[PDB]
């Protein structure tokens, strides 16, 4: 899928059934840049604009990285012009990859730290492998998770262990993550890859046009109280009830 | 307890004490129709309006099922207007037993699925057997949780297990449930009903119009952020000082 | 640190490097009153002029309490002027302590139940001893949680459990407590407070002026949903950015 | 209308076709004391279960005096008990006015300031005569207008003439009112009540279980911003529908 | 413009410079139907595709009527299913339309009611003929308006004159409209839609990269508060800055 | 008033009484610069920390400009460094001076163009003379408001007039402004500054304690629907209560 514009070689796609699986490629660290954070934008506007596309699994090419975050090549020296549309491209990648339309499975394979692990709070689930290990070690170096970390982490695990990680820079594996509600499902190592592209086959399953429905739903709270979305619960249900 | 008006059989309300005990009986699966729902928030309105009511467990009839749902007799075929007003009345009769003045414990002794399992989220607290297995399968036909499941679900176990069941169309069982905070008690087989009475029991030990009172403090978060509510916090917690 | 005003000596400050610990000294069982909660206002907003100071930790003197409250001497009798009184100084007192513009942390050492634990809620981090147990029993005296309780409690632990502490009184222990997130550490009897000062020790090593910016930001689900700050979020990220 | 339960007789009431007509009798200022805030509450409480008004009309007893606000029984000395139960009563007084069912029409006949302003604040449209002078001179005396003065105000004049009035204690009359906003109608002595009569009579023609439903709508900007109602506007447009 | 689509007969459209003009035309009162309601939908999304488009006009075809809002022909009887279905297409087609990309002027000729007067609600800029007269008359049928009627109109001219038109079923004509702030301009017998195209030609002097990224900041206080805004002002000042 | 720190001379302060009387002074325009801007924000600062200041006046030094907005010197060339760094630096500046614990007044004294505007919004309270004109130009160039414009014109104005202005390039004089509510009151060539000192010395005879108290609650809808305040609202009036 994604089968032809300038898509960066750093991002390998491939079509598996109703499936896209991509693959960060840039070693050693499967780390993130400005060519693959403009890639990565593009890629998904593309596969929501791809009828044959029901789910989406990212994973890190490689053993050992799942994402380590951002490349020192952006937030050089020095440049305050740089970091300002670097922060910027993070935020417009992930939040394209979080408003996917389909499901998107996060594969962690390895380390997903700092910006690895924004991308992987902007999947909807994440599968992690035994040993990977997850931090967002940003303020270590007087800066900050600013690809949405500083609120998609208390989101899922809670407030104490969200600045247990990102104030106190302590790091957690894959059983503490479980434990804690960071990731839904852990595996054996090099089993995330498989896992993930078994739970986007369950998704192919269901109707399509009811995912895209309802997956906004779900992430009302993000931006609006759960009751104002009440109403609109309904309403949609009933769209949905016509064309059967 | 509402021991006079018109409720339909398939809603058995029996007395215990300062409990109400509200037993779906709609054969085999406990479904629910158009005049349980309706039976539900007039019930409710009742329960209410008695003093003598403290608590309310609901549960299903039999050993094998809590509520399968929505009966197929309403999203008949077919007519759009029914569905309308089937989601209507969802909403109507789950956000009335959302806002009963005392506590709510549904003793989950089976399968609670799609409607049935939006019917316990309805409810305050959550009691679960071993054996049942809970579900919102609704994408699965093309349709989604009309009854508050796409805003209740993720708000007690978080977005990511929350569209593992939705999107992802996974049913889970009452330890995985545990696991997340989908319930709070797991119990042994046909022990919900009874420990969800016990539990219900523990309420009538407390000031009444203290529960009455801090209830709908603690759902504040369902409607605005927390922070806004601490000044009504103190003002009620005066209002509760007041009369003794 | 705190080294000169008029600090009450119910409350005792000790500096340990950069972490100033806090130590609730009321016998016989570390109950909060207005004495010591106007101290603990002052106590913290010269903390937030104090430079040297990264991170807090408060405790209960001696082995048995945390803290078991609000005295009794405050809400006497009796005078509806009193207990207002004492509800604005909770809230100021705890939303000050929340307000702390390091990280702290609860080291719970004990019982810490109804104010106490309110208290251990407006901390970031909570680290609890085996045979600690913490309640919200104010509804079982007609009462409410008025220092955040209502709000604060549901944040961490959801509605369900929230609610089983809260209207149904029911106390939790410890491990309990890990098990629903009211607290994030378990620890041995007699090694809160140390493994509290260790954990407030790895946050010096922090820029702290990352630490002050980013804390607010992890918070900003409280007073406002989470996809409303991520413009902020990189805002902030970039004044960090500059100096350095 | 009102015809039997404890009214006080500082509120008479009477019937004139599908309005009720409600007139301030305290003299000499038709100033607002315990007994009436009470009165007013229950009063609007019996109207909304009386289906044979569809309409209200308040003014002040004489051709003086709408009303001067608070009585100096209340806000007596002194006892700060007695400031926070009169806070109170006025909130509950002018909500309830402020949710009544069906419309309700301010016949302002003279002064209104302080708590007379925020009774009328509190109606749905205001008529003033001539002469009538309105304003909120709480600040003067270090206080401010607690029965939703610094909430109602800004709401339909804006923020620079609110704190014209509230922070400058500069007073307005009918003419500049009218050209603010603050009113909707300005007519000549002796003629606003009536003309809040006949307006009154302009909504008996109406359907009155539109106005019931239609009003909150209105209303939907005071608890949450305007685009996050428009699917409920839709929803009671087909319950409207429904029942012809 | 929309120079070829299947746009209805009773939308045409012409194109004037970077302004596209477009005119209700369906006799004898340019009333909204099905039909139109849908090709106004599709047609705002090839005019926000249409680089070559700054702004907008709608106006109602020939001198006597804007539009006199829903047709009768759509709440029919009758079917509870064709209701639902036509306020669903009325709110896609006015949300819209609200959310052109450039400048909408509505240039109101005539009667705008009901309908089409949240048609006009739905503009950017109003321009009214002296002789023009606008309501919103639906609760004079036990109905509402569904077209964001009941956010819209107090939205602008505050909530008493807002339900004095809409709970009160009185009309207002153009002077009166200036002075309440429903429209911004009054002109004479036949010069709105002159008026419009030459306020349209304004803002093609104006970038319209700015225009696009402006327009949403300002109507964002119809989704949050004003101040959540501010940093996200000046994130797309800078994103203006960027790219000249 | 402000008698002795590191001011910049381009900002004059004079003490009349209660009032600090602050005066744009940069020829030939009284435009805004990096230096003022910092000035601006410390001093603010200063006077809420000065008990002697109720109120503060700002104008522009000669007869000709209140101020014509931003220097060139700063949105210069290019580095796109340096708008960043001057967008936040007008925030900073006047969200400081729109959050002055006294009351603010903008005495137009001719044009107020750009961040001239945006300054004047920022005080509470804006008095212009007859020949003074207001715009928002900035979409001319290709940028936008990056100091409040986008959200406090419509805020006082309503959507129609703000993007009339910002949107359409379209000035207004004072006479306008004052029918659209962007100014309170209207005077003479000359008498703006006059008018806005004796407009300041009418707030220092009310208690200084209420108004720092009333004004936050008074923009509450600026950060939070006002519903969300009433509870509040009783809270701070018995805080001012106690202490008389």
């Amino acid at each position: 899928k994604a089968s032809s514009f300038d898509d960066t070689h750093k991002l390998t796609v491939e079509k598996h059934g109703h499936t896209a699986l991509i693959t960060i490629n840039h070693p050693p660290a499967n780390t993130w840049d400005r060519d693959s954070l403009i890639g990565l934008r593009q890629l998904i506007e593309h596969l929501n604009r791809d009828d044959d596309i029901y789910a989406l699994v990212v994973t890190g090419q490689g053993p050992k990285f799942f994402s380590a975050g951002a490349d020192l090549n952006m937030f050089a020296d020095g440049d305050k012009a740089r970091a300002r549309e670097m922060a910027r491209r993070f935020g417009e990648a992930f939040e394209a990859l979080r408003d996917f339309r389909g499901v998107s499975i996060a594969a962690i394979n390895g380390y997903a730290m700092g910006g690895g692990l924004e991308c992987a709070l902007a999947c909807d689930i994440r599968i992690a492998e035994r040993q990977a290990q997850m931090a967002l070690p940003e303020a270590a170096v007087g800066l900050l998770p600013c690809a949405g970390g500083t609120q998609a982490l208390p989101w899922l695990v809670g407030e104490g262990w969200a600045k247990r990680m990102i104030l106190c820079n302590e790091r957690v594996d894959a059983e503490t993550a479980l434990r804690i509600g960071l990731v839904e499902q852990v595996v054996d190592s090099g089993e995330a890859r498989g896992a993930a592209l078994l739970l986007a086959a369950k998704v192919a399953r269901q109707s399509p046009v009811a995912i895209r429905t309802i997956k906004p739903l779900i992430q009302g709270a993000r931006e609006r109280a759960p009751n104002t979305w009440l109403p609109e619960e309904r309403e949609r249900f009933v769209d949905l009830f016509d064309a059967q």
